[PDB]
């Protein structure tokens, strides 16, 4: 009795190409010698703060939206043994449709405009003025995983190593309840961001007036 499941039904892991504009910005960022790479953390904290603002406001008109977690917070977890730096917020999260669209497609206009500004003399620290600061993660990471959970959808995992494509799959792993978890698989030359004195240094410098608590775990 050796049955064979020849058809699973749904495709478990889906692979898609970025819009060319996004892929080209990602290649620029992952390979640049720009020497102020710590700005990646400000950009991720800024995205977390925006997502936390969003669930905070929706919870005013609908307090049940906080059933998936009442505290609004940011946690930062360096992991030397896995060479990862993780940021987890309890913001509004993203549905599958918005996860694919926002990271894979809709960022095209911002990444294109940003590359044009860079060619004209702008600097990489301006990336957030184009609405695409997330991709500054590749200043320090060779691979980025985004786990996200929105009240209206199930938990999903996105990942890309900036080779032109990303994958999205349902995440049946540890529930995050609500929010977004960004896992940075760090470049070998960027492991200073696995150290607590360094991470705290960067948070104090760039994110000192963020309106949510930021906790560091070691
Ligand atoms: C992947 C990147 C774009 C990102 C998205 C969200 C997220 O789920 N967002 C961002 C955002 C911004 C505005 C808004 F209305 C809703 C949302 C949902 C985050 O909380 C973080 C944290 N670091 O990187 C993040």
């Amino acid at each position: 009795h050796m049955p064979e499941e020849v058809h699973h039904g749904e495709e478990e892991v889906e692979t898609f190409a970025f819009q060319a504009e996004i892929a080209q910005l990602m290649s620029l960022i992952i390979n640049t010698f720009y020497s102020n790479k710590e700005i990646f953390l400000r950009e991720l904290i800024s995205n977390a703060s925006d997502a936390l603002d969003k669930i905070r406001y929706e919870s005013l008109t609908d307090p049940s939206k906080l059933d998936s977690g009442k505290e609004l917070k940011i946690d930062i977890i360096p992991n030397p043994q896995e060479r990862t730096l993780t940021l987890v917020d309890t913001g509004i999260g993203m549905t599958k449709a918005d996860l694919i669209n926002n990271l894979g497609t809709i960022a095209k206009s911002g990444t294109k405009a940003f590359m044009e500004a860079l060619q004209a003399g702008a600097d990489i620290s301006m990336i957030g003025q184009f609405g695409v600061g997330f991709y500054s993660a590749y200043l320090v990471a060779e691979k980025v995983v985004v786990i996200t959970k929105h009240n209206d959808d199930e938990q999903y995992a996105w990942e890309s190593s900036a080779g032109g494509s990303f994958t999205v799959r349902a995440d049946h792993g540890e529930p995050i309840g609500r929010g977004t978890k960004v896992i940075l698989h760090l470049k070998e030359d960027q492991t200073e961001y696995l150290e607590e004195r360094r991470v705290k240094e960067v948070v104090k410098k760039h994110s000192q007036f963020i309106g949510y608590p930021i906790t560091l775990y070691l």
